[PDB]
């Protein structure tokens, strides 16, 4: 199988068109690019990356897929359309080559996600890109996961991805855990919905820093979302570079390596590393 890290960015770096780089997040307020991965790839003998959208606009589709074009190790894009634009098909028409295999819209961002998500233009976008095999992944914090539960359940006709495992709360992990569970779990029973592995590290105090507490906290949810989806509906993400907010990919890559290592098989970790990755995303 495939070694595969599901999720990261890429980015030109200019303040006012990454509004959600903001105080306290020097690390990320620089450029990240094909070659400042690569080598942490290498460490961690993973073949190649997933790179999703990083902020709201066609362009940064075409950056995407830019990089993208010649380069092995990046095996796939999820990038940004407007979905509930009618123009929609004909736009995704114009991206050339193969590996744009998904879009994500930042739904958690939004002031209504329930009204943004059963919203008849974004419903009609949505099942267009499923129609035309499409994955589409879910950004949501923990608290708006009721409210993409019927857009998921709607939406059944391709792979949904739930982004960093739905974003427990971990943070508060000191009825947090219980609350995310319950809305997992309702997520997970659906079988086109599978779950991302990824982006916890930053869900913890990142700002005070790290602890072994936090560390057992995110074990607590790994073991969740396997009980919820089953270990073929893992996939491993890194988040880079935004996890570099809490951890070095290094960091990130081993606290998930050490979890499967004690609970999956050979054949799960697999799954985890890249195998599922790739069967969602139609990696080739
Ligand atoms: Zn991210």
């Amino acid at each position: 199988a495939l070694r595969i890290d599901s999720h990261q960015h890429f980015w030109r770096y200019r303040a006012a068109d990454y509004p959600w780089i903001g105080a306290g997040m020097g690390v990320l307020a620089r450029d990240y690019l094909p070659d400042a991965l690569h080598p942490l790839m290498h460490a961690q003998a993973l073949g190649a990356s997933i790179a999703v959208q990083a902020r709201a606009g066609r362009d940064e589709t075409a950056f995407l897929l830019e990089l993208a074009c010649d380069e092995a190790r990046i095996a796939a894009v999820v990038g940004w359309e407007d979905l509930r634009a009618p123009q929609l098909a004909e736009r995704v028409a114009e991206w050339r080559g193969t590996k744009l295999r998904g879009f994500r819209h930042q739904l958690q961002d939004e002031a209504d996600v329930r009204a943004f998500v059963d919203d008849a233009d974004f419903a009609r976008g949505v099942a267009w890109l499923q129609a035309n095999d499409y994955v589409y992944d879910v950004l949501v914090f923990e608290r708006q996961l009721p409210d993409v539960q019927a857009f998921c359940a709607r939406h059944d006709a391709h792979w949904l991805v739930l982004d960093h495992a739905g974003k427990p709360a971990l943070a508060e992990f000191d009825t947090a855990l219980a609350r995310w569970r319950a809305a997992l779990r309702e997520l997970a029973a659906l079988p086109h919905v599978v779950c991302k592995l990824s982006g916890l590290v930053t869900e913890a105090d990142w700002r005070r820093g790290l602890r072994a507490s936090d560390l057992r906290h995110i074990e607590q949810c790994l073991d969740a979302a396997l009980d919820a989806f089953g270990p073929q509906r893992l996939m491993f993400g890194s988040d880079w570079p935004v996890c570099l907010l809490a951890a070095s990919y290094d960091e990130v890559a081993s606290l998930v390596e050490r979890w499967a290592e004690s609970r999956l098989s050979a054949a799960e970790r697999s799954a985890l590393w890249g195998g599922t990755a790739a069967r969602c995303y139609a990696l080739p």
